[PDB]
């Protein structure tokens, strides 16, 4: 015997299986760090299936602001969606919602980048110690 969700919300432009706001408890434990989320935090779900609990079919998991973005394409997250489109971001407070724009930008064309590394660079003999053989 557990409250369920109720059935009647109201929104015309807003994402559904997107939804953010406020961990009401720290019972929820996101998938992509296994950490619990502490009450208070904000977070976010998505309305998807578990490969690994099938019977449960249409289920929704939460993930950290940090983990969603992160994994903002391995869980499928286009960027024709953004942070204002997701349930709750509105009710939010200005000061998170920035929070969440800041790092959920929307269309954005991002691409991997590399810098440098050693080669070796090897000197002439030096001090230094050595291992033992038995
Ligand atoms: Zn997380």
């Amino acid at each position: 015997g557990s409250s369920g969700s109720s059935g009647g919300s109201k929104a015309e432009k807003t994402l559904g299986d997107f939804a953010a706001e406020y961990a009401k408890s720290n019972r929820s434990t996101c998938k992509g760090c296994m950490e619990k989320i502490e009450k208070g935090q904000v977070r976010l779900s998505k309305k998807m299936v578990d490969p690994e609990k099938p019977q449960l079919g249409m289920i929704d998991r939460w993930y950290h602001p940090g983990c969603f973005v992160k994994n903002r394409e391995e869980l499928g997250f286009r960027p024709e969606y953004s942070a204002s489109q997701l349930k709750g971001f509105s009710l939010l407070a200005t000061e998170d919602k920035e929070a969440l724009k800041k790092q959920l930008p929307g269309v954005k064309s991002e691409g991997k980048r590399k810098g440098d590394e050693v080669d070796g660079v090897d000197e002439v003999a030096k001090k230094k110690s050595g291992p033992s053989s038995g």
